[PDB]
């Protein structure tokens, strides 16, 4: 099992210097604390100089293990299930650009809010549209790997649980799509989190950790012990990525507290 | 990767009934033999009835993966590098209509002979005119995807190799344009076909197969084994389309032989 840190970056649109500054600050922080990789989130990769990012990654010996895409939905309204097929196509085209970046870094592409919501429709239709978009993404890419992140009810009404995602993976039928489980979201949506992770098993490709209040792991009341016992049981050996609010005490303090909590859990199994 | 069959169809401006007849026959053959999709070529799309083509594709559960455009050049003299700007504009407008048809099917649009020849000009002038026309196409169409097919020296003096095409793709700078590599043309123009395909890599968007004599794969001396080893190595998961003479033994026998040859290479 490896540890990574999600770093927040300003949109490069906008303020290219701020994006670069944020990225370097976050990566230097991750390296200093001891993380083995970083995870990023970008709205539109077409406006970032990725050759410069590669140089930074090489300088710090810090791979980028995953790329989030949710700002494509929140800022730009792009959805893989949008009722307007024109926007659906634009969403697929945007995510293809994320996969081009992912290929440079060997990173996973996260399918979170970019999948879109039910918007008054049946779950069944929303699911069918989603599966069609994912199959198109697989046809459009030769190497990209995707992970679906179930999100809680306040963020979406489409794919709230690990079981929701597993049903979809069975329909897509590709080993290039797996599951990203997130402890903050699971704390709300999953009945029994160890049982949910056992059901995911080999399909668990990536893991987000934050405590119950989405603070650094250790600063709420989430039972990480049972979770890491289960991760060992199912042989999980990929990334555990800290995705938390900069609390308590700021981005640096939170990253340090998270790392310490997680290191102790990992080494004692 | 997936197998498709190129089917020849009559010009429907000349005989619309013959076009439909040719198309149905070709698609029924493709489905019968086991192909997963078909590929067609039309001179002028604005005179064909595509709704029906769609309901024909529907009832056979048989996608159309690519649309050829070369007859717009061979028959109508339309070229994306024509020195006459008025004809060049008409060529662009024709290809835009091809993209509207392609969008109905999620198909690729092939840029082969429609790109035109040097016609006494420098390679550089011809190339920049081409890039301009391609950028105009990208402006006039939103989702269309184009594939440039390098052709051998007897067919054109403009874009003969995969490396040619790659250099031009870099100048166009759009993931909406890629490469169609053809084994008959490559057998003449490429030094080392596996090395050329590896350089193309992810920019290899579509693939044409015919043997060295352009007969059904298996009926000449082209090394398909090394090609398919390479396609597997690079993770090619797109279409391999049979584009061959109806030889030996006619369109049906050639389609059968080609499928048998290629399926075995893909499976193993
Ligand atoms: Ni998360
Ligand atoms: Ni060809």
């Amino acid at each position: 099992m490896k540890l990574s840190l999600v770093i927040s970056t300003s949109d490069a649109a906008f303020d290219a210097l701020a994006f670069k500054g944020d990225l370097r600050k976050g990566m230097e922080l991750a390296k200093r604390v001891g993380y083995q990789a970083v995870e990023i989130a970008v709205r539109d990769p077409s406006i970032v100089d990725w050759n410069e990012v590669k140089i930074l990654s090489e300088e710090l010996n810090l791979p980028i293990c995953a790329i989030g895409t949710g700002q494509a939905y929140l800022a730009d309204g792009l959805s893989l299930t949008h009722p307007n097929d024109e926007i659906r196509k634009k969403a697929i085209e945007r995510v293809v650009k994320h996969t081009e970046v992912a290929g440079m870094f060997g990173a996973l592409v996260i399918i979170g809010l970019v999948r879109g919501r039910r918007e008054g429709r049946s779950y069944e239709e929303t699911e069918e549209l989603f599966i069609e978009s994912m199959k198109r993404l697989l046809e459009l890419t030769e190497h990209a790997k995707f992970v679906i992140e179930p999100l809680n009810r306040y963020e979406t009404d489409f794919i709230n649980t690990i079981d929701d995602a597993l049903r979809i993976l069975r329909k897509i039928n590709s080993n290039r799509v797996g599951i990203l489980a997130d402890t903050f979201h699971m704390n709300i949506e999953e009945v029994n989190i160890p049982e949910s992770l056992k059901r995911a098993g080999e399909k668990l490709y990536h893991f987000h950790v934050a405590d119950s209040n989405r603070w650094a792991p250790g600063c709420g009341h989430f039972d990480f012990r049972s979770v890491f016992n289960t991760l060992k049981e199912i042989g999980y050996n990929r990334y555990v990525s800290v995705e938390c609010l900069p609390l308590p005490g700021g981005m640096e303090e939170a990253a340090e507290i998270a790392f310490k909590t997680l290191k102790e859990l990992i080494i004692k199994l």
